[PDB]
């Protein structure tokens, strides 16, 4: 029995930037008041986890990364009321406390208890539940899913349907929800519109799914890797373009293709240049552009404000704009009811011990989502 | 009868940047097909007219400036159907052709026939109706209202109520409608919200009027000239702040005052740095910031896209988002029914011949709107 005791288990520790993950034994403390200890079942490999290795995303090291996952509750601390031992759950990298001004607003989701704006790499109480070779290890976004067991605050976990398939619905913990919501909730794509989607990875394919569900008439995928085009068309793209095939900047190409600019554009890569290109390709009087990709730390973009004065709208969002704890269970129920598909995003399935091979697949351009199974 | 004949009259010609206007005789050709010749009655002095003098707003010289005005139709060219000789009219610096994709869109107002994106300083047919000292003189934004007589395209004029007081309703041709619509139509300010307005000139005061009409609970005026505060409070500001009084950046001050950021902010000055400050002071998850001020020609701002990724919305607009020809007559009817006030914007009255004194008053900080009478 493990309840109330320290657990010794395997985890993927990142000791320093620009090194492979180290798969080794860690110690996981029992949950304190208002905390939940979870046995992980499946976790996806997202580009944001890779950003921690490359130095694009800054968060305290050493760390247990991972934020897109699903598992089963092993034990609960004093005072927990929304999950119980044995429940299927998805960790929430954006929390939902329900009591701050953002949680109370009709359209906000970036809860003020988040560990994203100024990352500390701890539990809500400022301490860590992990140790490795006698050294305390940091948490990541309040989730830390690259471990057989994790501990999360109650505001950072949602209970889901007991019959759901965890090796698929882990994607609702990040990539699917982010891209789909960016289209249907943040941009509010309209029927008959023309959309442009920059970046055709797991998140950009989810944006395409949302634009198709909203009734867009045209969905133009943009990527420098033409091997991404076939799957983009399968999930709804009507046409695909590679900027390196053209002797003119792609914003000009897209403006001409759309007879004067697109209705909705999405940056789903993480580059300053493509954020400005995506804004510029939407129609100057009524276009909308949404930033989803995460750019290198502490770098500013340059742009001419006349792009906005004519009438464009520019926005960004975390997690597709969804209030996390309310939305995650509903998205799983919609999946169970066949309202959307997750299989098109999954290209590879590997045991957790093959995490480094899964990161090599992402970096080489060969995969969309690899799902790691514990 | 002057119909079909060249009219010799006085106009304010700008021959060179950074010099006074020259009040001298010009020749005004009769209107061609789908053109309207107007006897001007009153015109306002707007900061955008000053931007032509300072080289902030680039348009070809020599030029007859002026864009905020009202007058009476002298004659109509062949095929005109929307106005007749003797009608009271307001020239429209943003046209409304009714036939392009923008005019047909529910939100759009930046008609594709505009002379703003890349000013050419002509009529729609690419020619000029003005000569001075024997040379052709450019038009400005299709309006050129600093002249006893001007010629405009039919898509750039609206018929208004025959009983309208032209010395007041000329402000509906730019400053009032721009500020009011930026609040009520572009931002869509909500009841009980907190707003911040940067710049307390004629346009910023009109933004305040709109925020108060929309039911905002708090309206914070921001200006480096404290002499602008008394009038801002008269029209609805609840508090006013001068950035020069504070040791901390004003975005930090405003975030503290609003217990975490404002609901709606407006840049109504024309500086790159205040555009970035205004964005930053709105709440990071659900705030909205609207750019109204005109930026220095061809200059780019620098900003961190993490301001948008958390959830902020950034937009701009011309003429308050209003479809010009549909909206101007309705705004005049609302003024006649006392739905809004224009007298608070009018601080000085001068004859047209004293135009240079009117620009001196604006540049010294002493005026809001000076109205010139022909
Ligand atoms: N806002 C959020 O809440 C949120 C959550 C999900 C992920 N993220 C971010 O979303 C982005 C996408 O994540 P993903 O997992 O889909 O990544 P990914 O690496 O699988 O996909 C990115 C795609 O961009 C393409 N690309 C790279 N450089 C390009 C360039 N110069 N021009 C055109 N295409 C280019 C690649 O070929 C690739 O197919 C990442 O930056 C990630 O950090 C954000
Ligand atoms: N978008 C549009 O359609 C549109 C139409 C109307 C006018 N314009 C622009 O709107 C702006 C305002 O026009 P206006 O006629 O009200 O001008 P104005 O000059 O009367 O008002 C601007 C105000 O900004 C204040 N100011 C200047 N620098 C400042 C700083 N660093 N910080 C804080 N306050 C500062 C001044 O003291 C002044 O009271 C101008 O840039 C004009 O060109 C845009």
């Amino acid at each position: 029995s493990t309840a109330g005791k320290v657990i010794k288990c395997k985890a993927a520790v990142l000791w320093e930037e620009k090194k492979p993950f180290s798969i080794e034994e860690v110690e996981v403390a029992p949950p304190k008041a208002h905390e939940v200890r979870i046995k992980m079942v499946a976790t996806g490999i997202c580009r944001s986890d890779d950003h921690v290795v490359s130095g694009t995303l800054v968060t305290p090291l050493p760390v247990i990364a991972g934020h897109e996952a699903a598992g089963i509750v092993e034990s609960i601390g004093e005072g927990v009321t929304t999950v119980r031992p044995g429940d299927k759950v998805i960790p929430l990298f954006t929390p939902q406390c329900g009591k701050c001004r953002v949680c109370k607003h009709p359209e906000g989701n970036f809860c003020l208890k988040n560990d994203l704006s100024m990352p500390r790499g701890t539990m809500q109480d400022g301490t860590s539940r992990f140790t490795c070779r006698g050294k305390p290890i940091h948490h990541f976004l309040g989730t830390s899913t690259f471990s057989q067991y994790t501990v999360v605050d109650e505001i950072s976990v949602a209970k889901i349907d007991a019959a759901s398939p965890l090796e698929k619905v882990c994607l609702i913990g990040c990539g699917f929800s982010t891209g789909y919501g960016s289209a249907v909730k943040v941009a509010k794509v309209t029927q008959g519109s023309t959309c442009a989607v920059f970046g055709l990875g797991g998140v950009g394919l989810s944006v395409i799914m949302g634009c198709k569900a909203a009734g867009a008439a045209r969905i133009i995928g943009v990527d420098i890797n033409k091997d991404k085009f076939a799957k983009a068309k399968e999930v709804g793209a009507t046409e695909c373009v590679n900027p390196q095939d053209y002797k003119k900047p792609i914003q000009e190409v897209l403006t001409e293709m759309s007879n004067g600019g697109v209705d909705f554009s999405f940056e789903v890569i993480g580059r300053l240049d493509t954020m400005v290109t995506a804004l510029s390709c939407c129609q100057e009087a009524y276009g909308v552009s949404v930033i989803v990709g995460v750019p290198p730390d502490s770098q500013n973009l340059s742009m001419n404000p006349m792009l906005l004065l004519s009438g464009r709208t520019w926005k960004g969002a975390i997690f597709g704009g969804f209030k996390s704890k309310d939305s995650v269970p509903k998205l799983v129920a919609d999946f169970m009811a066949k309202k959307f598909a997750l299989d098109p995003l999954i290209t590879h399935v590997l045991p957790f011990e093959k995490i480094n091979e899964g990161f090599d697949l992402l970096r080489s351009g060969e995969s969309i989502r690899t799902i790691l199974t514990f």
